[PDB]
Parts: structure tokens; C-alpha cells; sequence
């Protein structure tokens, strides 16, 4: 695989995952020290929700760094290496990201509850396939947990964009600026998985980390960057709960 080998142990992914674990944790601290001066309500809780998105990623690719929790996969008569640590991290930093953008709409709470419902399916499906046997089985979870991101990304680009636009211009423009870095972002994310290892394997195991590294920093770092600047997180909230 493309990379090198960093501890020492045979794998030459380490180089992207240790790259990951610094922009992860420099993110993680430049959005901490950034929400210590302020003192709105409802700036308070778009910086509490996103701090947590690259600190939870943080310790993902710290884990996924020094090996833990890898194990291996036989499809067939070849070995397949899985982390993880990396749908355990996309089980909790894509529902805080979904909620960012809910508190930008202000919608319903049953709003959100299918927004994170249909979201949580599709990374639970997208590990089933990751851990299947036969190539007939991964290509159909992953057909099924792709409906599944396509439905989540309609609601964003239909029933929250609608009413995100009542709010104002400011969040308006907002809105529109992450669903439209959304819609490109996480629909790279099925498209590398099934070109990567775990689908056709044209891409080996270094760069497919290496590229998923890139769309981790972007959707969580360069996501948070472009909300936590906006005057949008100034504007009232509703907690669903
Ligand atoms: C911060 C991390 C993020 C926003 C991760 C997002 C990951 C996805 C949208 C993954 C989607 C997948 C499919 C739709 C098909 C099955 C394989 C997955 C899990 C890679
Ligand atoms: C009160 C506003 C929210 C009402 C939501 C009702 C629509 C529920 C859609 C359920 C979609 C399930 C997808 C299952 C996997 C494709
Ligand atoms: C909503 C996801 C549907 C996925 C469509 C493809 C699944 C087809 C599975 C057929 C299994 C054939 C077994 C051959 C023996
Ligand atoms: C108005 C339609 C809303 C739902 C659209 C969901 C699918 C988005 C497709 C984005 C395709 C990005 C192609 C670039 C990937 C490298
Ligand atoms: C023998 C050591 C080779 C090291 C090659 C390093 C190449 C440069 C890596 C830069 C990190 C990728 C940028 C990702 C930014 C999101
Ligand atoms: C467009 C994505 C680039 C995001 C780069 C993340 C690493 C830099 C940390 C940002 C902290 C600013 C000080
Ligand atoms: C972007 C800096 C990468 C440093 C890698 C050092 C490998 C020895
Ligand atoms: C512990 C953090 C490990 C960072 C490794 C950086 C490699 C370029
Ligand atoms: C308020 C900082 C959030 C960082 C999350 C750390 C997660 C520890 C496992
Ligand atoms: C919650 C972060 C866990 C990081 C584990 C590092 C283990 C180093 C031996
Ligand atoms: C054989 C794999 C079938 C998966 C069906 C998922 C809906
Ligand atoms: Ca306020
Ligand atoms: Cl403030
Ligand atoms: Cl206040
Ligand atoms: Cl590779
Ligand atoms: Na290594």
C-alpha cells in the first residue's frame, strides 16, 4: 500500500492515519480555544456540538493509528484489513454534524429523529458489508446504505432547506453553503469505499486511507470552519430535547 511504514509494524497506512490524528487534534483545540470567548446561548450550543465532531475523531484516528482495533477479513482466499474505529467515529460524528445543520433549519424534533434514524442505518449497513464474505453481499449493502445517505441528503436539500430559508438571509446563505459542501462531500464517500478495498479494489489500502483522511478533515474541520465563522450561530435555537 501507498504510504510508509511509521511504527514499524507492516503497515504503510500509518502515515496518512498519523497526518489524520494531528489535523484532527489541531482542529479539535483551534475550535475549543475559539468557543471559550463567547457567551451566546445559542453560539454556545453549535460549539459544543462541533468541538466534539474532530475530538471524536481525534481518538478514532489516534486508535486507528497504533493498530487498535484492527482485525482482518477473508473474502474468499484474500485478506481484507478493517478498522473498526472508523465506523464507530462515523456512528457519532455524522449525527452531530446532521444536528448542526437541524439547529441552522430549526426543525422538528421527529424531523430529526428520521434525519439520525436513516443516518445511523446506513453506517451500521456500510460495516455489515465492510464484514461480509462474499463480494454479492458487499456490493448489496452498500447499494442499500447509498439509498440510505440519498435520503438523508434529500431531506437536507428539501424539507431543511426550506426552512432554513424562513429564518433569514443570514442563515440562509449559511445553509446553503454547507448542504451544498454536504451533498458533494458525503457522496464521495460510497464512491471511494466501492472502488477501494472493500469493493473492486482499485485502490489499494494506502491511498484509500489516504483519501478518506482528506474527506474526514474537510467534512469536520473545514465543515466546522465555515459554521463556527458565520453570524448564523447567533441566531435562536431549539434544542430537541
Ligand atoms: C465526518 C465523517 C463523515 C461525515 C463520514 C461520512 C460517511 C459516509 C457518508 C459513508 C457512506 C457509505 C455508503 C453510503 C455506502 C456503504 C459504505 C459507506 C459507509 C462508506
Ligand atoms: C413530522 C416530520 C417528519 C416525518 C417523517 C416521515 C417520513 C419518514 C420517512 C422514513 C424513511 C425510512 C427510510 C428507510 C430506509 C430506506
Ligand atoms: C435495497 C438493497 C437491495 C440490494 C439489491 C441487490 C441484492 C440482491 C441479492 C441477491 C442474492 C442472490 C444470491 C445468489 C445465490
Ligand atoms: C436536488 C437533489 C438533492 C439530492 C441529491 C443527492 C445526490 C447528490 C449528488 C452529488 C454528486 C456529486 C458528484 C461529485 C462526486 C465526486
Ligand atoms: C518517505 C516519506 C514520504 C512522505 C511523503 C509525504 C507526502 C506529503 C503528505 C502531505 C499530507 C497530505 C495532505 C492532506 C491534507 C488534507
Ligand atoms: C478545506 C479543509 C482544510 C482544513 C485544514 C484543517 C487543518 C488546519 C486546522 C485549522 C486550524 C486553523 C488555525
Ligand atoms: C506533511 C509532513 C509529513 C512528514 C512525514 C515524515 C515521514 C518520515
Ligand atoms: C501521536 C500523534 C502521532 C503523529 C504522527 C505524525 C507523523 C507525521
Ligand atoms: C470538548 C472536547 C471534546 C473532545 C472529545 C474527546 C473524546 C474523548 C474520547
Ligand atoms: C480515546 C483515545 C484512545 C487512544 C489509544 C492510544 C493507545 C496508545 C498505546
Ligand atoms: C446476499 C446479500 C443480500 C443483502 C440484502 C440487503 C437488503
Ligand atoms: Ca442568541
Ligand atoms: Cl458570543
Ligand atoms: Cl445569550
Ligand atoms: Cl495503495
Ligand atoms: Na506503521
Amino acid at each position: 500500500q501507498a504510504g510508509y511504514d511509521l511504527l514499524g509494524d507492516g503497515r504503510p497506512e500509518t502515515l496518512w492515519l498519523g497526518i489524520g490524528t494531528l489535523l484532527m487534534l489541531i482542529g479539535t483545540f483551534y475550535f475549543l480555544v475559539r468557543g471559550w470567548g463567547v457567551t451566546d446561548k445559542d453560539a454556545r450550543e453549535y460549539y459544543a456540538v462541533t468541538i466534539l465532531v474532530p475530538g471524536i475523531a481525534s481518538a478514532a484516528y489516534l486508535s486507528m493509528f497504533f493498530g487498535i482495533g484492527l482485525t482482518e477479513v477473508t473474502v474468499g482466499g484474500e485478506m481484507l484489513d478493517i478498522y473498526y474505529a472508523r465506523y464507530a467515529d462515523w456512528l457519532f460524528t455524522t449525527p452531530l454534524l446532521l444536528l448542526d445543520l437541524a439547529l441552522l433549519a430549526k426543525v422538528d424534533r421527529v424531523t430529526i429523529g428520521t434525519l439520525v434514524g436513516v443516518d445511523a442505518l446506513m453506517i451500521v449497513t456500510g460495516l455489515i458489508g465492510a464484514l461480509s464474505h462474499t463480494a454479492i453481499a458487499r456490493y448489496s449493502w452498500w447499494l442499500f446504505s447509498t439509498i440510505c445517505m440519498i435520503v438523508v441528503l434529500y431531506f437536507l436539500a428539501t424539507s431543511l432547506r426550506s426552512a432554513a430559508k424562513e429564518r433569514g438571509p443570514e442563515v440562509a446563505s449559511t445553509f446553503n453553503t454547507l448542504t451544498a459542501l454536504v451533498l458533494v462531500l458525503w457522496t464521495a464517500y460510497p464512491i471511494l469505499w466501492i472502488i477501494g478495498t472493500e469493493g473492486a479494489g482499485v485502490v489499494g489500502l494506502g491511498i484509500e486511507t489516504l483519501l478518506f483522511m482528506v474527506l474526514d478533515v474537510t467534512a469536520k474541520v473545514g465543515f466546522g470552519f465555515i459554521l463556527l465563522r458565520s453570524r448564523a450561530i447567533l441566531g435562536d435555537t431549539e434544542a430537541p430535547e
